[PDB]
């Protein structure tokens, strides 16, 4: 059986839970997942490279001296800017990221035409022609490459979800929970914080 | 539409694409909501302009044993509230006052309880259009357009008070005082500064 | 005239703040219904018998240790454990625990044959064949009945929201916090509490 562990793919089924009543909530669960997996990765990649939590990222780069995420990144002996330069600037960083996120975002939703000329329906989140360089849907199965996707969308989003709240109660990080969670099983978990009182208690 | 170019839509004008219309009294629910959130956002807005009291405080001002603090903290009054020489505003004396005439208004509002009037004012309509609407503005003006009007001041005022909670959990600074210090520096004052400060709890 | 109030049943009428969902909700708002009865009831006895609150009392039976729930039970001859070894140990409370919940919850989903074989359906809100030995209710106004402990069911479930919540506001326990009010309700309140700032502010 294809998707056997709880529930139904958008593709196919009923939820169990919902009524299902809107379809944007397909793509919006497709676009939802493959960002919780780029976000996930990063907060797993980041804490092992660097050791910092994902959550207090941000304050190394602030609009006044963003320069401490420059050369954070592992290998990359060149930093992002040269030291003493003071170039890691968050201004100028976020109009870059404002001006290429927001015009991936157009390009994707339909605010803006799309500068290609191949296709690309506004709304479909399996485009599949410009974005398979390799060649791997139509070599592989189509629809279970896509349930595939979907269960790494799904298992992805409530990682997150699991990080934040992780991050809420025990306001350490996602790997050095894991890390301490593996050491001292019995002794690690969410009661064992419960017992402590999550930090606040 | 043409005349709701908000992200979302007006029920009856069409469709949300999240969440969307069900039952009319959601719509009738969704209108009341926002214009006790109208009224609850401006209050929150003059009230410590007037005297500086953030609403999510100004609440223990009055207590059962004590309420003479909320007499004459309206600012410009030309008197005391009740006698200076004996503040008789009590928090029982409101409570008993307020129950009646605001369980009376709700009543005769829903008409669950016998209208008193029995002037053609028919209940479960948002828009009663009778002595409600004595200016009638609504008979001058276009209905419809009016009522787009209603709702967008409705939801805006909705998520403002939605704001003002937020920030009251957060800051626990006041909503003029947040607002006093962003524009003093929006920069180094926002929200994202006070979670580097860690929102007064990490 | 039955069920008179604020709302309407699952059977006749329509749900007034919330979409009634589906058919499983219905069946499934009992279940959680009588959990709630059962855990609400457990908060009260458990308070009323040994003064420390429910939430805190998960560690009273720690993995290192379990013999601290050995003597809590209100008038009980003898301790359960025989105090000077430690027998539960929170491993074979766990263990017969999980085995025993697990297969009754099965057999009530019908995830495994049901053993009695005696005609009964699984999922049914109210099974009843093997489920009434009294009789009482069985016979006569059955349909009243069920409205009985549907209130009863949506009012343990609101009475375990709140235990929670206040218990998240006061950390003190919900009859300690009910005697609270009694003693003096005007000077010791959810307003009070607020005012003078629940555990924070
Ligand atoms: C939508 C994407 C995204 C998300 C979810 C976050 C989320 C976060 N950022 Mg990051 N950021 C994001 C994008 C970006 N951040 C930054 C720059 C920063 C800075 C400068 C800071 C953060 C901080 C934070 C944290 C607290 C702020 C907040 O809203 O939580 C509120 C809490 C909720 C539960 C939301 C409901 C939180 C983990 C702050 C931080 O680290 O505080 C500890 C901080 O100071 N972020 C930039 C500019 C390059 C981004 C660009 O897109
Ligand atoms: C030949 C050069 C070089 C080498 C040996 C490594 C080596 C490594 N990098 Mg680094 N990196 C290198 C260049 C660069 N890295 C990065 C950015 C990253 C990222 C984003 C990540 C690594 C990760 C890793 C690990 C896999 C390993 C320690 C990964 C890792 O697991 O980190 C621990 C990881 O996620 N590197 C950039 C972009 C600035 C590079 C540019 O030259
Ligand atoms: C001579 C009389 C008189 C004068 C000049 C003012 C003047 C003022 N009052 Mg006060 N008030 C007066 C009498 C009274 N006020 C109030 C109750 C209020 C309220 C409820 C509010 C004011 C507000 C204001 C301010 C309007 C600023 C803007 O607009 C201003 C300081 C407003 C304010 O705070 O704006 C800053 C406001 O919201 N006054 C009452 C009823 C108790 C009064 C009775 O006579
Ligand atoms: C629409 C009605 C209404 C609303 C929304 C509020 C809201 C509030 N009052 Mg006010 N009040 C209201 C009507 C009235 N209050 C008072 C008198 C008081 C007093 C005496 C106190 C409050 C307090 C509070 C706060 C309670 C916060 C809380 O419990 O934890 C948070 C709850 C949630 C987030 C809900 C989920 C909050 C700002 C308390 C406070 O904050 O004191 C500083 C307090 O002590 N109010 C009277 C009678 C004169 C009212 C009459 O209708
Ligand atoms: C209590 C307030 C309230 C009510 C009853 C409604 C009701 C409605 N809205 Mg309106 N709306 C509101 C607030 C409200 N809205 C606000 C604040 C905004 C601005 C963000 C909007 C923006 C909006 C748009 C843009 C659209 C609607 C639409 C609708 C209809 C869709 C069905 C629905 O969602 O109902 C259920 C009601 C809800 C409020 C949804 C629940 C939301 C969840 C619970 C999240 C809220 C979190 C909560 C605030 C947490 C607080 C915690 C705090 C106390 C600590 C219905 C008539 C749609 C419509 O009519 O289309 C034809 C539509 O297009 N509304
Ligand atoms: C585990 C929580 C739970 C669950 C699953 C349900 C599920 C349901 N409730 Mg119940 N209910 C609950 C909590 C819950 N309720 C609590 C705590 C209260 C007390 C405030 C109520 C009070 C309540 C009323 C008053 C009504 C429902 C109704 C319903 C249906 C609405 C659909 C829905 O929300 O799903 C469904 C059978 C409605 C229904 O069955 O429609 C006729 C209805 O009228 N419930
Ligand atoms: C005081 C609360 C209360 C009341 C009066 C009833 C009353 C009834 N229930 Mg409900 N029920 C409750 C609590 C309650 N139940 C709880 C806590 C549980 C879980 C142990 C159940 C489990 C339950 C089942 C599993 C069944 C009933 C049945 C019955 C009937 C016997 C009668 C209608 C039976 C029935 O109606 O059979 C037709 C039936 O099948 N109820
Ligand atoms: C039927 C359920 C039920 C029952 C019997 C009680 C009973 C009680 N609560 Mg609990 N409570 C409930 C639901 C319930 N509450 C819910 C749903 C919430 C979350 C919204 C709370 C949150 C709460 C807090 C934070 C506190 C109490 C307190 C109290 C006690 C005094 C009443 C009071 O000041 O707050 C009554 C408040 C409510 C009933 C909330 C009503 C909100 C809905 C939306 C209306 C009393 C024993 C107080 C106490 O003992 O300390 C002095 C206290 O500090 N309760
Ligand atoms: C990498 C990185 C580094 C920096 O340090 C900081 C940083 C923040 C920038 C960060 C960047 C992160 C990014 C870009 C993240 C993107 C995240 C996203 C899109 C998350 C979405 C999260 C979604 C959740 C929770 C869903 C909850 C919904 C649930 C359970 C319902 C489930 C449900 C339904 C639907 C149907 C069933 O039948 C029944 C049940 C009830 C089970
Ligand atoms: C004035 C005053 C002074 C004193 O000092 C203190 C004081 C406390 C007494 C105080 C008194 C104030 C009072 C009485 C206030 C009343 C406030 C009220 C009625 C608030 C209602 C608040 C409503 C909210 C958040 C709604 C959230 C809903 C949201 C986002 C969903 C949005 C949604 C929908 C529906 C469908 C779309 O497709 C899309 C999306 C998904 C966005």
């Amino acid at each position: 059986d294809i998707y056997p562990e709880f529930g139904t793919y958008p593709g196919g089924g009923e939820s169990p839970i919902i009524p299902f009543g809107s379809e944007k909530n397909a793509e919006r669960e497709v676009i939802h997942g493959r960002w919780a997996m780029l976000g996930v990765t990063g907060a797993w990649a980041a804490e092992n490279g660097t050791g910092i939590p994902w959550f207090t990222a941000g304050t190394l780069c602030t609009p006044d001296d963003c320069t401490a995420v420059a050369d954070k990144f592992p290998g990359a002996v060149a930093p992002l800017a040269p030291e003493g330069s003071g170039y890691p600037s968050f201004w100028n960083v976020l109009i870059i990221e404002i001006v290429l996120v927001g015009a991936a975002e157009a390009y994707r939703t339909g605010i803006s035409d799309s500068p290609f000329d191949d296709g690309l329906t506004v709304g479909d989140v399996n485009p599949g022609g410009r974005f398979d360089p390799l060649g791997l849907a139509e070599s592989g199965d189509l629809e279970e490459l896509k349930i595939k996707e979907l269960k790494h969308c799904r298992l992805s989003m409530f990682a997150w979800l699991g990080c934040i709240f992780q991050a809420l109660a025990t306001q350490e990080g996602p790997i050095a929970n894991w890390q301490s969670h593996v050491a001292d099983p019995v002794h690690s978990n969410v009661l064992t914080n419960a017992a402590k009182g999550f930090g606040f208690y």
